[PDB]
DNA sequence: AATAGAAGGAAGTGGG
DNA sequence: TCCCACTTCCTTCTA
């Protein structure tokens, strides 16, 4: 199965939940998502999973979070946006 | 109060 | 056995 971060980066990459997510500065790797449209984007993840209950933003949140330490993805002082790695944007 | 974002400890589930 | 990569649950804190 696909990895939390690479199912984000192939969203931003192929635009097809454009109002749930997006690019801030995609040299850098910044990337927001819709405050009232998350839940959405969170929905396909976890039917993407085959989770046995409804994924939420929050608990979709909460795995972003553990990226933190191994640094695919770092939370950014601003509102619902994250940091992908270079190393990702790489790969 | 109502709403929302952000956080993380702890325990459960998957597939190695 | 015991880590992977989250998932789920619950509670806290700030704005």
């Amino acid at each position: 199965k696909i990895r939390l971060y690479q199912f984000l980066l192939d969203l931003l990459r192929s635009g097809d939940m454009k109002d749930s997510i997006w690019w801030v500065d995609k040299d850098k790797g910044t990337f927001q998502f819709s405050s009232k449209h998350k839940e959405a984007l969170a929905h396909r993840w976890g039917i993407q999973k085959g989770n046995r209950k409804k994924m939420t933003y929050q608990k979709m949140a909460r795995a972003l979070r553990n990226y933190g330490k191994t640094g695919e993805v770092k939370k950014v002082k601003k509102k619902l946006t994250y940091q992908f790695s270079g190393e990702v944007l790489g790969r």
